[PDB]
């Protein structure tokens, strides 16, 4: 018989509860069906890189930045 | 002007990308509206502990093992 607990510091340093929703934000902004952008970065999961745009407008990149998702990285590019 | 990449294993790691459909799931098994479970893990994000629920039948308890939601425990009750 279990009791069940939940650590909020963890759920918030995984991206939050709702961070469905933000997933949800980057395949809108990036018109690449939620679907298509899931199994490209689950192909191999335990790489640590694979690229997902490129040359992205800092309009854009800023937006992505601000949804705080896990994993989503950015860089300069040239 | 960037570069987006994802972190495969940090996005493995958090939970995975379709996480929501199994917090929904979670809500679901505790029988709350996932809006309280929202509420209540978003109350303090630097709390640590909080019980969720208690005397918890051993499959009942399985399930929610199995979500592999991030920041969500097991501990036997005596």
């Amino acid at each position: 018989v279990k009791a069940i607990w939940a650590d909020p510091k963890e759920v918030h340093d995984a991206g939050g509860i709702s961070v469905g929703d933000r997933w949800k934000a980057l395949a809108n902004a990036l018109n690449i069906p939620l679907d298509q952008l899931s199994a490209r970065i689950n192909a191999n999961p335990k790489g640590r890189f694979i690229y997902l745009a490129r040359q992205v407008n800092p309009d854009m990149a800023d937006y992505i930045k601000k949804l705080k998702l896990p994993g989503i990285h950015l860089r300069e590019e040239s």
